């Protein structure tokens, strides 16, 4: 056959061969330089783990040298090691979301609290914040603590306030998967006498988290997410591979009592995101034999579905995002009786196009992705007459802005001037996929053989991550990669 259906082949016979007997893809998440010097501070200031504070030392180092990250968790390494409004000022650079407010303040709060900079002079209601995902409202309290303990005011502090830190000495690994909220929490639960009797035991499974390279990793992982998005791919190729059955069954056994799904396996939040691929892919690979999980996960979305048509990532009343609106757009699409619903995301998702015919940046730092969720709603849901030539100009839009970025050698990168790398790519040749048939030497031609090309000899793809949290700091689950490109290409073929 063709070298693009060759590449897919042999990048779906790795998939495959990755996903266990127990249905899941492992989705181990790299060690992170914020939550490697966090951890660092913490044992350091508890003179607990010399082992563990050693190598963590040893990996901050290296990561500097070797592999920096951005400016804000290069200044946060340097502060535990040891300009940090000026790396504030360059790691949110442009930062534009409706969390940039909050961004600064907490990513201000973490410097200070490592003595790198003075804390914010705000009233302490700025950290107040409306219910969310559940672990926000900890790592906000706990940087709260934080600030008023940093600043001499300790009786500020309320049983409320350390109340909400409580999950943070549950033993065993952190509550909802998240390292950074538990070291933020442990941080702050230290300056707490009646809280020290639970502290030694969480910190020695803190320092067992470590992975080889001696650092620790944001969240314990990112199997329903990275197995939901493979079980798509997967069951979009001519004939799909047997594993979609357990892949299938092992998801909707996860799946939360409000019908959506977490992250990873033991994430009680559910998301719009994870709860989107589980619903897409269940719908192809077993509609019937999961009835009721489908059933209930469209269901969850449409009890989170925000007044003005959009979908925001996991509580109603928070604000819609474009990409959250796109893929519950498509992903209820399945059903003729969830079509004004549907109808009204793709409109969100019209009125919210860039003039450039961009949408924005949000849990994935390029632009890509909006682009690529976009123009599957844009398409994938049926519309006729003048709804039609509206949602058909937009797409060609957004597509046009995928061709007039398009990097010499055939990919794209996190911006227009970024280097290309496979996962940016792949989401604009999913888009791109939706356009005009491929043509000799045209846009979606060239993104395929730059994909062909840079397909490793072990049939996989090694790319840039481009997953943020908190946004916009990255943080590198590999084996999204080989997932994603296998979906583009299984999208394109
Ligand atoms: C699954 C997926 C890729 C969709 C987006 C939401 C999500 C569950 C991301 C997985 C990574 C994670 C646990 C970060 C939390 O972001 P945060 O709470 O630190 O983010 P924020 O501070 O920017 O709100
Ligand atoms: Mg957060
Ligand atoms: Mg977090």
């Amino acid at each position: 056959a063709t070298a693009v259906v060759r590449c897919r082949t042999r990048l779906a016979r790795r998939v495959v061969a990755a996903v266990g007997p127990d249905g899941l893809l492992p989705a181990p998440c790299e060690s992170r330089v914020l939550e490697s010097a966090l951890a660092l501070a913490l044992l350091t200031e508890e003179r607990a783990e010399a082992d563990a504070t050693a190598r963590l030392t040893a990996y901050l180092r290296t990561t500097l040298r070797t592999a920096p990250p951005d400016p804000f968790q290069c200044a946060v390494a340097r502060a535990v090691l040891g300009d940090a409004g000026t790396a504030l000022d360059a790691g949110l650079d442009g930062f534009d979301h409706f969390t940039a407010g909050r961004k600064r303040l907490m990513f201000r709060t973490v410097l200070a609290a490592l003595g790198a900079t003075g804390f914010p002079a705000v009233p302490w209601e700025a950290y107040d914040t409306r219910p969310q995902q559940s672990w926000l409202h900890m790592e906000m309290k706990a940087l709260k603590v934080l600030a008023a303990h940093g600043t001499g005011h300790p009786d500020v502090v309320r049983d409320e306030d350390w109340r909400a830190l409580l999950p943070a000495l549950e033993p065993g690994p952190a509550w909802e998967c998240n390292n950074l909220a538990q070291l933020l929490a442990l941080l702050a639960l230290r300056h707490s006498p009646r809280h020290r009797p639970a502290l030694g035991d969480v910190l020695k499974h803190v320092a067992g988290r470590l992975r080889p390279d001696g650092g620790m990793p944001f969240i314990d992982g990112m199997t329903v997410f990275t197995t939901a998005a493979a079980g798509l791919a997967l069951s979009l190729l001519p004939a799909p591979p047997a594993c979609v059955t357990p892949m299938a069954d092992a998801l909707a056994l996860r799946r939360n009592p409000d019908g959506g799904y977490g992250f990873h396996s033991g994430v009680a939040q559910s998301d719009v995101a994870d709860t989107c691929y589980v619903l897409e892919f269940l719908r192809r690979a077993a509609p019937d034999r999961h009835r009721t999980a489908v059933a209930e996960a469209e269901g969850y979305l449409l009890a989170l579905r925000n007044p003005d048509g959009g979908f925001p990532t996991f509580a109603r009343g928070t604000s819609s995002e474009i990409a959250m609106t796109a893929a519950a757009a498509s992903a209820l699409a399945h059903d003729p009786d969830r079509r004004e619903e549907v109808d009204e995301a793709v409109r969100y998702v019209v009125r919210h196009q860039r003039p450039d015919g961009t949408f924005e940046r949000s849990w994935s730092r390029n632009a890509t992705n909006a682009v690529f969720r976009a123009v599957l709603a844009l398409t994938g849901v049926a519309a006729h007459g003048e709804e039609r030539r509206s949602r058909a100009r937009a797409a060609e839009r957004a597509l046009a802005h995928l061709a007039a970025t398009q990097n010499g050698d055939g990919g794209w990168g996190h911006a227009e001037a970024e280097p290309s790398d496979p996962i940016s790519t792949a989401y604009a040749v999913i888009a791109l996929a939706r356009g005009p048939r491929a043509r000799p030497g045209g846009p979606l031609d060239r993104a395929l053989a730059y994909l062909v090309e840079r397909q490793h000899p072990d049939g996989g793809y090694r790319s840039r991550p481009d997953q943020a949290g908190p946004r916009p700091l990255l943080y590198d689950v590999p084996a999204l990669a080989d997932v994603f490109v296998l979906l583009a290409l299984a999208h394109a073929t």
